[PDB]
């Protein structure tokens, strides 16, 4: 996404398991490295 607030969102959803993504939002967590470095 790396929309404003998307991208940390993003990661910081991951800590709970609430992302945009909806689902397994477990490998969410590592796809910010991917997508955020
Ligand atoms: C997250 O949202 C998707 C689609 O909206 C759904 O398939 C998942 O079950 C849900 O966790």
């Amino acid at each position: 996404g790396l929309g404003k607030a998307q991208c940390a969102a993003l990661w910081l959803q991951c800590a709970s398991g609430g992302t945009i993504g909806c689902g397994g939002g477990a490998v969410a967590c590592q796809n910010y490295r991917q997508f955020c470095r």
